[PDB]
């Protein structure tokens, strides 16, 4: 019975289309056209639907799905009843265990292609060539929160990428921050267990302002530098489009000569680095937990792709002891002041999983997946994920053949003489089952090391020491780095980093704890360390006050690649404004406002105090996208509002609150005609102000100064305004 | 080390304690001297710490935990590191499936007792004496959301009871709402996923705002009656100790006689009624995501334990069918009005865990664990639950043996011929794994029916019919309950179920989908049709609006017992009061406030600008608890502002915005003094009004006036006025 509309509105059209516009879809309904290597190889797994019959998982019609079998219609239900028993024993099993960190992420199939052969420094098969493309399969993260915890949280993000090779898969696990919090990985557990929901109560979720994340910083100065960065606005980025990556350890390249090269990755966003502001994105937590989930699937649905270049800070074998910090340490960076960036190609994420469990929730990622020309390092934090990976998949995908999985499984071949292992699907017809062996011939055989398509074979690195559970000397250096970052950032950057500490801070109930991490504040700033006390109503002793700053990092005394916003990069193409409709809505100011959007690839959402329809002065009938309350400011990234009939919405509260919130998180507002009557609302300027875009109404003009505003991201200079207004 | 403070403010006091005062703590810690036989017997699986020499789970004493044995302090981590291998190997398996539904959920310990024997009517054992104290673990939890999601939302809530007796676990597995969704077992699979995530993205979490969920609810009209309760006020309570708790199913309570009477279980909050309004609860998930496992916890901490009264809907066997509805039908409640609920017993929680894995997430609920004195239904739904519930552990709990696992270990003997399965700890010693047998003379035997103490033995209910998969015909019937319900809510119950379908139909993408639901809303109340249709923009068609509504249940036109509201029942203790500290507060003032909360056991936090401290006019040294923006007012039931140098916060937008906040969700206020100011903040008008507690001092009847609203939980009468205001 139960059937579509007549219309075929239920369906959402197979093309590209701007958020809202149509209902999401899987990926390979929503693109058909859309494909790599990857994608393809999925066909032999992937089930239609429509025009099927509904069938047990045993191939048998079910007549009836709507009844369980019983004795008489209100009788008992007969165990006899299979096909209950298996739909219901399939619900019952539905759940895996989740990730024990990176819980809760959102991913998406792209590819890969370097800019030029990078064959003089790896080997590696991916980077050979500039017109050979390498699918990938991307998750990004937050890192404590469980599957289902929130999105805008502050937290450090994940970055993986899966590089599905012609020379094996390739995983480069990676972060948003260019450091961790710790050395050694033997100390994993304690971090994450300290930043992690309590262990009596499991509070908080997806939060690091508790008692014991900042008992375990205060007494573990290694975590300062990571710190830093997460109480920046770093920690909560306005989408993943708009993040750096890196892959924070130094590992090494490989050439065909054997010469050793040692690099550090890099992810460039080419929509440019964007974060929230903390009230912002704590209450979009609430009001759309699945913010950042929801734009990747939009963008990718709308042609918005986003767009990585990948990047290489590369350092001779001969520069290892060369800086003032440890190579090898993972909790120091290396500042692009010292060791530029090189680039070296450009990764496009185009398309949507078909199903979020078997793709996303199944997908392992590993950082000890490397292929020839690349390897590893002595870095003592990379060096305990190697275990880690691998180990931990057996629970959470079943066991050993995890490999298997659709996602998980190389295009390349692979052939071994591993067998068995719980749901083994692979069928080996191999006589033998090991090697060597003379009844198969020694296949499959291991194959030398060499330029192309050799075996892999580990670089032979000197190893001389005795068997020590020791921390390098040299890495016993914390307040440097930290201080680095500290003084790359904008003034406005800086008070930020202040806010976050000092609002985690109080959530602290132990205030010894607060004060502990306030002295190694002072260790890092004072400047900084004050601020945070005054807001905790600390007082820094006479001692804490004569401590003296730590070292320059090798002479620097800031790096602007550092900070998010002192180097204006900032892109306009997918992001959203919201507009604000009335029931006579000019149509002129409309036209224009949209044509200027849609030539700069901008969104809009039209936004009503109810849904269903609005029609405008000429007739256009204009669907409502959601309320003021259903799509708050929080969800845009500047606000529109366009003359008509103003006492329509100039006295309603959702309306007025729309502006007060949006102005708060420093976005660019616009005012056109009798909407710029709302300017009291916003209890601010009367000739004009920075920020805020007015005309008699939407022209060319008009719509010049609000892109150059979203162009800078945020209005900075309204900071000083924004703490006297009630939102 | 040594890393504790001298002074010991590490340690929360072992003693009953106000929300905020001291850190949280494990429930044996914090409470050593509650008591009970469970958690008596848990003591053989609890673990200290203090003292103790850090080991490997094998006992070898650890003497670095800082670092992994590698070959020199900068080298390669070493294969033979087995301390390094079993810490992260435990780490890396640490995640165990999350339940399929009711993934959130906080518990605690407690206990029960019976007012009177009920041997009359069940031969049940915890129920045949007063003085039979029977020790309890009760589960509170969500439904659509993972374990990370947020507690606030709009959803059903799960409440667990798991009771500890003398002749086996009995487990009262139900909900706060007296019906569920669907008639049928075999359609939870389908509802489930309908509600859940979508998922080709797995969006949203911890909502039924979006398509699939009404399209479902659209083709299925059994689940009206449910969605009615999910879009009133009951969707977001206050708190788990002010929700109702029903066991849903007609189940039986059989006698010594060997008679069967129909039963359906209530619990009744002895805390009262009491629900937050969607804003506050929105924004809440945001502020703060664990808010009632929080509130829960403190609670217990604080000596406000939860208490539940349980109570029965008995029915006599000769009147199965003298209802307009049937009894089996798990979409229709029993009207208190036609049948009383007789109170049987008291619940009260006193005691939180010691660890939330181990306890909470580790329980396993499931409604046929019974005893002898109760029996089954041929409810549909509860038919197929009784397969589920023990299925499902296989999985979530790795095994058969999860009966093992300490907090669902039996306080009473059990003993049978089961062996083996994974993680098995019990040690058989008997001679003979099967019966009947000679050589252990057949022990452990079985037992006949009797009185009290004997086997289990199922009700002789007569069966007849065919074997068929069919719905029978006395459940086709799915408005006069739905109808029934909005009939018995106040007009701002019914408002507010207006808006909560308006918002939950307004981010259904297709229109389509919307239109049909407002078609079935119009099957059940024209003005409720109505008013969800114009905040959708729909209009109702001709036929729609003639369509007639479905009859009376039995003659009833309303039952009050159905409204959070209608009826008051407000209780005052356990709830909590923010208050606005400025720099020179009146401390007779504040004397007066705090004696009067404390009197009725309201608790306070004190609020300001920053931490630390402030001295009020005669020195009083004021612990500030938070900030404005750190304990916004979502998290409080009233606000007070006391006299004092209110110039100091005047101009604070915090302070400000926190009664904006707190008087548009319908929450008393409080202002004493030079605090009438910030009147023209939520624009109060000179003469004052109703829910606005105001005069010269916080002395005579200022804190009375203000306890009266509080035991009214929230002022309705503003309702009106907050339409407008920009919050
Ligand atoms: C010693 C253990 C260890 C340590 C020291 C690290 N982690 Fe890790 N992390 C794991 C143990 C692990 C894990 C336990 O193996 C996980 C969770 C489950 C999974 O599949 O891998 C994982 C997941 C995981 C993921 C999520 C993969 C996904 O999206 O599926 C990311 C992006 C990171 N990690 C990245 C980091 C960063 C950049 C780290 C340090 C630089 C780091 N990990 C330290
Ligand atoms: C046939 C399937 C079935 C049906 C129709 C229901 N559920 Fe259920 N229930 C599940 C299958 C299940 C489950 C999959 O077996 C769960 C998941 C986790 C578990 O232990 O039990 C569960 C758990 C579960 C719990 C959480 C126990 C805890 O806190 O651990 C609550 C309170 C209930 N549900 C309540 C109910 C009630 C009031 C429902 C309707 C009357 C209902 N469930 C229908």
């Amino acid at each position: 019975d139960s059937l579509a509309p007549e219309d075929g509105s239920h369906r959402p059209a197979a093309e590209p289309t701007p958020p809202g516009a149509q209902p999401t879809a899987p990926g390979s309904l929503k693109a058909p056209d859309t494909r790599n290597e990857k994608l393809n190889s999925l066909e032999d797994v992937r089930k239609g639907s429509e025009n099927y019959a509904l069938t047990t998982n045993q191939g048998v019609r079910i007549a009836d799905d709507q009844n369980s079998l019983r004795a008489g219609s209100r009788g008992p239900t007969l165990l006899e009843d299979f096909i209950l028993r298996e739909k219901i024993t399939h619900f019952d099993h539905e759940r895996i265990p989740e990730r024990i960190v990176h819980a809760r992420g959102s991913a998406a199939h792209g590819y890969f292609q370097p800019y030029k052969s990078l064959s003089d420094i790896t080997k590696a098969d991916f980077l050979s060539d500039p017109n050979k493309i390498t699918p990938v399969f991307v998750r990004f993260s937050t890192v404590q929160g469980g599957a289902g915890s929130a999105d805008t949280v502050r937290d450090i993000r994940g970055f993986a990428t899966k590089f599905y090779t012609e020379e094996g898969i390739f995983d480069l696990v990676g972060a948003n921050t260019p450091i961790f919090f710790i050395q050694d990985a033997h100390k994993f557990p304690d971090f994450v267990h300290a930043v992690k929901p309590e262990p009596h109560w499991a509070i908080p979720q997806g939060q690091s302002a508790h008692d014991t994340f900042w008992d375990y910083v205060s007494l573990q100065p290694e975590t300062l530098h990571n710190v830093m960065w997460a109480m920046s606005d770093r920690g909560i980025p306005r989408s993943y489009r708009t993040m750096e990556g890196f892959g924070i350890h130094t590992f090494r390249l490989i050439n065909a000569e054997g010469k050793a090269t040692f690099v550090r990755f890099h992810w460039k966003p080419l929509a440019g680095k964007a974060s929230l502001v903390w009230d912002e994105a704590q209450k979009l937590t609430g009001r759309d937990p699945d913010f950042h989930r929801r734009e990747l699937w939009e963008a990718i649905e709308a042609g918005d792709f986003p767009e990585y270049e990948l990047g290489f800070q590369l350092i001779p074998e001969e520069d290892e002891f060369k800086f003032d910090f440890d190579l090898l340490d993972p909790t120091k960076l290396i500042p692009e002041e010292l060791v530029p960036v090189q680039r070296v190609g450009k990764m496009v994420l185009n398309r949507n999983p078909d199903n979020f469990f078997a793709e996303n929730e199944q997908a392992a990622f590993h950082p000890g997946h490397i292929v020839p020309g690349l390897d590893f390092t002595n870095d003592p934090l990379l060096q305990g994920r190697l275990f880690s990976y691998t180990d931990t998949q057996i629970s959470r995908l079943g066991g050993p053949n995890f490999h298997e999985i659709p996602i998980n499984r190389p295009t390349c071949p692979y052939h071994n003489f591993q067998r068995d292992g719980m749901h083994r699907m692979g069928i080996d017809t191999n006589p033998a089952n090991y090697e060597p062996n003379s009844i198969n011939d020694n296949w499959p055989r291991e194959t030398p090391p060499g330029p192309k398509r050799g075996g892999f074979e580990s670089y032979q690195e000197r190893v001389e020491g005795n068997k020590v559970r020791e921390r390098s000397p040299s890495f016993g250096e914390y307040y440097s780095h930290p201080r680095l970052f500290w003084l790359s950032q904008t003034p406005f950057e800086q008070r930020h980093i202040v806010d976050g500490f000092s609002f985690e801070l109080s959530k602290v109930v132990r205030p010894y704890i607060r004060e502990r991490v306030v002295d190694q504040l002072a260790h890092i700033d004072l400047t900084l360390a004050q601020a945070v006390a005054k807001n905790l109503g600390i007082e820094l002793t006479d001692d804490q006050l004569n401590i003296t700053p730590p070292p320059d990092v090798n002479g620097l005394k800031k790096d602007p690649s550092l900070s998010l916003y002192a180097i204006p990069d900032g892109d306009v193409k997918g992001r959203v404004v919201a507009i604000l409709l009335n029931d006579e809505v000019r149509s002129a100011d409309l036209l224009a406002i949209l044509k200027a959007l849609k030539a700069k690839g901008v969104h809009a959402k039209l936004l009503y105090s109810r849904m269903g329809e609005v029609t405008a002065d000429d007739g256009t009938v204009l669907p409502i996208a959601a309320t003021f309350a259903g799509a708050p400011s929080l969800t845009v990234d500047a606000v529109i509002v366009p003359c008509g009939n103003i006492a329509d919405i100039a006295d309603n509260g959702d309306a007025n609150y729309y502006l007060m919130e949006a102005y708060k998180h420093l976005k660019p507002i616009a005012l056109a005609g009798d909407a710029r009557k709302f300017k009291a609302t916003i209890k601010i300027a009367d000739q004009g102000e920075e920020g805020i875009v007015e005309a008699d109404s939407a022209d060319g003009s008009f719509m010049d100064e609000l892109l150059t505003l979203m162009a800078a991201h945020r209005v900075w200079s309204r900071i000083p305004k924004i703490d006297k207004i009630p939102a």
